[PDB]
């Protein structure tokens, strides 16, 4: 699985 | 799943 | 310095 | 300073 | 599982 | 699950 | 500088 | 500055 970082100043960190 | 960071000076990192 | 994680589903990561 | 995550499948992590 | 960081200036973060 | 950081100058990052 | 992870279930993340 | 991850099963995390 990959860790994915979705930035908006903050970051959402998900695992797919 | 999300990685969740729970801070207290230290951080607990969990995967949900 | 500390890395500080401020959570709101997302996380702001700062260095102090 | 903020840690900034710039995603392209990979992530560039910078400190500003 | 391990988190694995594969660097190229950027990093791919996988979970195995 | 928790992310666990095991330090030796380097860090091993595991998910339990 | 190094990022240093000091674990106690939680982790303190410092920059030296 | 960049955070750089140098892997050997473990990772050294530096800031340049």
């Amino acid at each position: 699985a990959y860790l994915l970082f979705y930035t908006e100043l903050k970051v959402t960190v998900t695992v797919k």
